[PDB]
């Protein structure tokens, strides 16, 4: 009950973001984003067929696809260096080791390095819905607005331990706020809008046509 975001897995979104960035060309990129759009609406329909009158707000997902436009949540307070010490301990790898130093370096991006050491170690499924990921990102920003780095770590741990490595790859970019999709926000907005207006736009309905065009 309650929302679409509460029923769609975080994994679905990450699955899509992967297929987007991995593809060459604006065409295949749009196809994949549109797939997610279509999926979202399919969930909505299934909920209403099951008598749960949810809203189909895409915002829970849009806010993660375009994390650098996030303005409801405040700053995460998660410096990219804080992340390294957490992963070192989470699987208890030795400091100044092969994988330990790679994450302790700086600049593809940090997320691609974390994924490189997470893929063979798993602790995966994952489990989180999008709403729950959002709920945890909310708590991180709140813990940071209140100057509680300890609570940031705990909240952060909760996402990690419950996320697959692919899932973790994308969280990190959502936190750092650079997705690197290879498709602009302008087109994302267009596809999103065009998707809606192709559906919810009066074309041949005479009663609605006559009233509106006056």
């Amino acid at each position: 009950s309650q929302t679409v975001a509460s029923h769609v897995p975080f994994a679905d979104l990450c699955s899509t973001l992967e297929r987007i960035q991995k593809s060459k060309g604006r065409a295949e990129k749009i196809r994949h984003f549109r797939e997610f759009l279509d999926s979202w609406r399919k969930f909505h329909d299934a909920l209403h067929k099951n008598h749960k009158d949810v809203t189909d707000s895409f915002y829970p997902a849009m806010r993660l696809i375009l994390p650098q436009l996030e303005r409801e949540r405040m700053a995460y307070g998660i410096k990219e260096t804080m992340l390294a010490k957490l992963y070192i301990e989470l699987l208890n790898l030795p400091r100044d080791g092969k994988d330990a130093l790679k994450l302790l370096n700086y600049r593809g991006d940090f997320a691609m390095i974390a994924y490189f050491v997470l893929k063979p170690r798993c602790l995966q499924k994952g489990s989180l819905t999008i709403q729950q990921v959002n709920d945890l990102l909310d708590s991180i920003a709140s813990n940071n607005s209140a100057k509680r780095k300890d609570l940031i770590k705990k909240s952060l741990l909760q996402l990690i331990t419950q996320s697959s490595a692919l899932e973790q790859k994308w969280l990190i970019r959502m936190i750092i706020k650079d997705l690197k999709l290879g498709v602009s926000q302008q087109t994302i907005f267009s596809v999103f809008h065009n998707d809606a207006a192709e559906l919810h736009n009066v074309t041949t309905d005479l009663e609605k046509v006559c009233r509106q065009l006056h």
